């Protein structure tokens, strides 16, 4: 099961590629919006509640957000996967985020690293990371 969408932070910053395996966030409006990443948010197995477990993959690309230790700290990366095996329901835990609806916003908690969240900086054109000054609330926009 999946939804096609874009995500913006609570400062209306869009998400764009930073190199092949990272994302950055910045203020896009008009024609430059086409720069933004389009996601396939898949609804995967995992504990749920009225926290929904999801995976965040680039739509039609075999690249998924995932949470790993890098320099011994929880780190957000885009990770290549075998296109014959994805998407799937039972995604590996590094790829799972608990989607939380709070105050008409969304937060994405790492399933591998409890209470670490997809975050953006206030400053322009900085990496999206795993983590209050920083931003952890998003809105979703559906796309066809």
């Amino acid at each position: 099961r999946s939804l096609n969408c874009t995500l913006r932070d609570s400062q209306q910053k869009s998400l764009v590629m930073s190199g092949p395996y990272e994302l950055k966030a910045l203020h896009l409006q008009g024609q430059d919006m086409e720069q933004q990443v389009v996601w396939s948010m898949s609804f995967v197995q995992g504990e749920e509640s009225n926290k929904i477990p999801v995976a965040l993959g680039l739509k039609e690309k075999n690249l998924y957000l995932s949470c790993v230790l890098k320099d011994d700290k929880p780190t957000l990366q885009l990770e290549s996967v075998d296109p014959k095996n994805y998407p799937k329901k039972k995604m590996e835990k590094r790829f799972v985020f608990n989607k939380i609806e709070i105050n008409n916003k969304l937060e994405f908690e790492s399933a591998q690293f409890p209470n670490f969240y997809i975050s953006t900086s206030q400053a322009e054109n900085m990496p999206v990371f795993l983590g209050g000054q920083d931003i952890t609330d998003f809105t979703m926009q559906f796309v066809s």
